């Protein structure tokens, strides 16, 4: 609920995005 | 390409976390 | 940047996800 | 299975998301 929380939790999602991206190609 | 409309997909919501967290910042 | 526009982009963002599990096994 | 563990991970996030909701209306 606090905007910190969410930047980190945000972030999380779009490295894991990030990571998938990958792991689909290889 | 099924794989390839997939990555374009998911690339697009990492896009929109990143505009997001910037959203967040101010 | 407010707990209502957030929201919303979120339930997109989760709807777009629960649209891909779909398209990912068609 | 790559499709099958794709669709684990995207069920996932979007539960994450599911779960962020309930944490911005409260």
């Amino acid at each position: 609920g606090n905007a910190d929380e969410x930047y980190k939790e945000l972030e999380d999602x779009q490295e894991r995005l990030r990571k998938x991206r990958k792991k689909l190609r290889s």
